């Protein structure tokens, strides 16, 4: 419902938004969250929603608060404030100085170097996948690719069995889009549950898999802990379950509704990159936040210790003050501006994985199943949170005018 005002927040200010079930949501989610970027609305909110807490609005306001991590702490990053104050990931939680050691050794597991070695079996399994749809003439493609492709290359770099995945994929969205029979505190301590005798038995046997890595590692010369360990690979399971899963549908779904895109990258295949950064953009879907390490005036509003504010990364590259036209795709847009990945010290360290998988995945479709849509009489469901996605896809196409490659 809605939290008492506090006393310190002027009405003019409160914007009722729900991060988790946006009114408008109906029209797209992304479009839901741009509400907040209509004209009469200020740069920095404060919404009663989700236990009161202040939304920025805007790129600029987005980014300098990702860069000022003396005011704004990721130790509470998620709202609700319960899950904030349970959340414990690393390097996640963390500011700088600590957060940064940590960074290297989640480089060392899902960085440049294990994404370019990763590079023929992240191939061989977006074309398997799609081989397999291409002769059926349509698919749910949120169980049938979105979730398949990017959890199986995930599994194998951690060493997870795929029988697995149904469980901790449910865990996983119990974190970032809450269905209500599971609090986050209860969610990341099944999280853990899993994790803390998979990380001891490769602490005592390592292999060269993701979590062995990790759970061996040196943070600044030093022996990483079990309960560092743990908390880190909390981050790659999420990272790896419940982010370019979602990506991927928002993506497609476009494509499914625009045939002149699909015609652009299937005659100028050259522009698949550029058309991955321009719908990392329009389709952004992360929401974090950050807790106010003290009493702060910003952007001329009085902001109170401890007070959490929501800061979109989402909305950053969706603000016309940042990118013309902005809910327009453009393939050829010269300044293509987001915080898709985020902003400051925390930059995603999964991105180069996550661009390779949209880029293989929009090369390999549009190969095989050039010409789709979406399934007679569909209305195509939205879901927010803290990362949001697509419930459903169900698109179609002649099979009788593909074949195999
Ligand atoms: C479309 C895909 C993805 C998006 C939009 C995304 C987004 C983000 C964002 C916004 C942050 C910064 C949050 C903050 O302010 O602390 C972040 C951090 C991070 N991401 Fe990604 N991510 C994606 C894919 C991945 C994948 C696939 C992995 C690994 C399998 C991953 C691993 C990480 C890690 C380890 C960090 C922590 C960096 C730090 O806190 O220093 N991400 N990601
Ligand atoms: C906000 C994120 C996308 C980033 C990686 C996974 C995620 C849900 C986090 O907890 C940190
Ligand atoms: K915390």
């Amino acid at each position: 419902n809605l939290a008492p005002l506090p006393p310190h927040v002027p009405e003019h200010l409160v914007f009722d938004f729900d991060m988790y079930n946006p009114s408008n949501l109906s029209a797209g989610v992304q479009e839901a969250w741009a509400v907040l970027q209509e004209s009469n609305v200020p740069d920095l909110v404060w919404t009663r929603c989700n236990g009161g807490h202040w939304i920025a609005t805007r790129g600029q306001l987005i980014r300098e608060a990702y860069e000022d991590y003396r005011h704004f702490s990721s130790e509470c990053p998620f709202i609700p404030r319960e899950a904030g104050e349970a959340y414990d990931f690393i390097p996640t939680s963390m500011d700088p100085p600590e957060q940064r050691q940590f960074r290297a050794l989640a480089n060392q597991v899902v960085g440049m170097p294990v994404v370019d070695k990763l590079e023929n079996r992240i191939q061989e399994l977006a074309c398997s996948l799609i081989e397999s749809l291409r002769p059926q003439g349509q698919c749910n493609f949120t169980e049938d690719y979105a979730e398949p492709f990017p959890i199986r290359i995930f599994m194998l770099l951690a060493g997870l069995p795929e029988e697995d995945i149904p469980h901790l994929k449910y865990l996983t969205d119990q974190m970032t889009r809450p269905d209500g029979s599971m609090t986050f505190a209860e969610a990341k301590e099944a999280l853990y549950d899993y994790l803390i005798p998979i990380i001891e038995q490769r602490r005592q046997k390592p292999g060269t898999d993701a979590i062995s890595i990790v759970a061996n590692g040196q943070v600044n010369g030093r022996p990483i802990t079990s309960d560092e360990a743990k908390r880190m690979c909390g981050l790659l399971l999420v990272g790896g379950l419940d982010t370019v899963v979602n990506f991927l549908s928002f993506s497609m779904e476009f494509l499914a509704k625009s045939p002149e895109h699909r015609q652009e990258l299937i005659e100028r295949p050259e522009r698949i990159p550029a058309a991955c950064e321009e719908l990392l953009r329009r389709f952004s879907l992360v929401a974090l936040g950050r807790i106010l390490t003290s009493d702060y005036e910003f952007h001329g509003v009085q902001l109170k210790k401890g007070d959490q504010i929501l800061l979109p990364q989402m909305l950053s590259g969706l603000d016309e003050r940042e990118n013309a036209c902005p809910m327009h795709v453009d393939f050829s847009r010269q300044k293509v501006s987001h915080t898709t990945f985020g902003h400051g010290s925390h930059l995603c360290l999964g991105q180069h994985l996550a661009r390779r998988e949209i880029i293989v995945t929009l090369k390999e479709w549009l190969t095989r199943i050039p010409d789709f849509s979406i399934a007679p009489g569909a209305q195509i469901q939205h879901k927010s949170g803290i990362v949001s996605g697509v419930q459903a896809l169900p698109l179609v196409w002649d099979p009788a005018t593909t074949k195999a490659v």
